[PDB]
């Protein structure tokens, strides 16, 4: 018996660069699944929203209010510290937790069986940097990361993938998540006086751009300082409606990465649909995953109701009166076997719960235009062609295949600057001079 | 002393500690599972109730992002030096870690990844069992760890 309406969850912080694009995109796909009668099936899929102020407390307390409400799924957290704890209350209520902005390389494991990840695993950027570094041959990197659950799990991977190529991370500098403009200066001064100039930065996007506004005004970004940035930096730009060309002057040589997505007419009509909406045009490509995840619910919601006649619940100071979701691991099992093609190309999940084709569009920032100096893929790694071409090929592992365009490093140089710089710390260079008696 | 427990799963402990916070308290003798101790140190940070652990030993808890988590046991950061002093005392220099995949395992060994770099050693292969460990997952692991490059 197909009911009147089904309720899914939505945990995403409204007051950030991801959520202000996510909230129309979830509202957009909700309007299309109630317009598409092939997936409607007499059911009005309304989506209960539940914001959070990016804190671990009221994220869970809002989601416990979602679990007191009846749900069948929950469009997951993107904060990735909420996504640990909610994937303990979704590991005991058997509710599938489909994240769109997780990017945490420990959530795809067997201790979290109900945490499916629609975005690409952050485990692959730390390969794509560890393919980018041994491409240029720098081999000694000093990392900078916010000390959240996303940093300490992220740069622990890059410590390990660089160990296979005999590279290493020298000094895991770590900003505190509540950071003013003083704790950034106390740290970025203390890493100028060290042995490397290849900075990986992996910071949350809202306070992420305030790292470079300290690095410019400290004299760091100059000749001989390679800045590599992960996905937050294009999300810090593309969430702004137009690049204001002062922040672009801060970013002169920083080799950022970005989630590559193959184009189609479905994504093309969505971009014109996005121009029809205008939430100040903060199109930052996480809304492209947030528009995907509602379809990935709804198409899996469609297939599950051709088998099951009806969803089923139960009943279990403030007591534990939360309604558990009976018969959920069957509904979780059909979502892993999905072969849907959303707006971001094909969707498939292998045994490691990753999405099947991770591809990163490298980009350089040298002028006022971000030009894409290559494409990283899981398949080949560092092409210059669009990485959908090589997917039918055999995996070609050649040194002539790992190839990139002209890269402009900071200081307006274009030869790859040497990483090592001798430190100015309390140790002096102990030159050992012999004490000659003959032939002085 | 109001006694509440978890059953070593993180779900009912945070519900049960929220019952302690639904109750009025002036302190809280902290958890020791340290998957609990991350979440309860986000409910202590919004209720200003001091959380004092005795069995935390998770070397990412002693940070200023958690202003209300004082640790009365020895910080596990000071144990991973003692292995990294014992290894360079024997001169073994290459070590295959085995850790449960809790927060005491990843943050525990990522410290040993860091401290062995300062003495120019390294960890070969961070093998990682799941939290609910069968006696078949350990055989599936430790067969594939005999076939590697280190014995320490
Ligand atoms: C990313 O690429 C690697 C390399 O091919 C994939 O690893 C392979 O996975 C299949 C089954 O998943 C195994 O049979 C192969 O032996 C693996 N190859 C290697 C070299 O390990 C990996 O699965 C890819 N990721 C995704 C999400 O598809
Ligand atoms: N928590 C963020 C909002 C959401 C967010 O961006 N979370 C991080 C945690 S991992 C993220 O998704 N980062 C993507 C990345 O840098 O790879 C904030 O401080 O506003
Ligand atoms: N969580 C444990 C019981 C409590 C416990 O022992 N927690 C661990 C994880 S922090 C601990 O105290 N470890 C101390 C140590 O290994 O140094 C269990 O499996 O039931
Ligand atoms: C998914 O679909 C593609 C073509 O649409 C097919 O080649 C592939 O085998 C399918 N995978 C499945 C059914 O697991
Ligand atoms: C967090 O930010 C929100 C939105 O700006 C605002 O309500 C307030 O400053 C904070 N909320 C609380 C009380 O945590
Ligand atoms: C402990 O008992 C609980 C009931 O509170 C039940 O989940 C199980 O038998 C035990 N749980 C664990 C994981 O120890």
């Amino acid at each position: 018996q197909r009911p009147s309406s089904v309720n899914v969850g939505a945990l995403f912080t409204y007051d950030s660069f991801i959520g202000r694009a996510a909230k129309p995109a979830v509202k957009a796909a909700m309007d299309d699944v109630n317009a598409d009668q092939s997936v409607l099936k007499g059911i009005k899929l309304n989506i209960i929203f539940q914001d959070s102020n990016c804190s671990g407390f009221i994220g869970t307390m809002g989601a416990l209010q979602l679990m007191e409400n009846k749900v069948v799924a929950a469009i997951g957290p993107q904060s990735s510290g909420i996504a640990h704890m909610i994937s303990y209350v979704a590991n005991e209520l058997h509710v599938p937790l489909l994240s769109f902005g997780a990017t945490d390389p420990t959530l795809s494991s067997l201790q979290f069986p109900y945490f499916l990840r629609t975005t690409q695993n952050d485990y692959f950027q730390m390969h794509a940097i560890a393919d980018f570094l041994s491409y240029s041959g720098w081999r000694q990197v000093i990392a900078i990361f916010v000390d959240d659950e996303c940093g300490r799990n992220g740069i622990s991977v890059l410590g390990d993938v660089l160990a296979k190529k005999r590279s290493r991370i020298s000094y895991k500098a770590a900003i505190t998540p509540g950071a003013d403009s003083s704790s950034i200066r106390d740290l970025l001064v203390s890493v100028n006086l060290m042995e490397s100039r290849v900075f990986v930065v992996h910071v949350n996007p809202d306070s992420g751009l305030n790292v470079f506004s300290v690095a410019k005004s400290l004299g760091m970004m100059a000749s001989g300082y390679v800045w590599i940035a992960t996905d937050w930096l294009p999300t810090a730009m593309d969430s702004m409606e137009h690049v204001d060309s002062d922040t672009m002057d801060l970013l002169q040589g920083v080799v950022a990465f970005r989630h590559y997505t193959i184009e189609s007419s479905v994504k093309r009509q969505f971009m014109a649909r996005w121009k029809n909406l205008r939430p100040n045009d903060g199109f930052n490509s996480y809304a492209m995953y947030a528009y995907d995840s509602v379809w990935l619910v709804a198409r899996a919601l469609d297939v599950f109701f051709r088998e099951n006649n009806n969803i089923t619940f139960s009943n279990d100071i403030q007591l534990s009166a939360l309604s558990v979701f009976n018969e959920g691991e069957k509904f979780m099992k059909i979502i892993l076997g999905m072969n849907h093609t959303g707006v971001t190309g094909p969707i498939q999940f292998d045994s490691d719960r990753n999405r099947v084709n991770p591809a990163y569009e490298v980009l350089n920032l040298e002028g006022t235009a971000p030009r894409t100096v290559g494409y990283w893929s899981n398949h080949s790694g560092l092409s210059v062609v669009h990485p959908e071409t090589l997917y039918s090929r055999p995996p070609n592992t050649s040194t002539a295949n790992q190839r990139l365009k002209g890269i402009i490093y900071p200081g307006e140089v274009t030869k790859p600057p040497r990483g090592w710089v001798f430190p100015n710390n309390g140790k002096p260079l102990r030159i050992g001079v012999p004490n000659r008696v003959s032939y002085t």
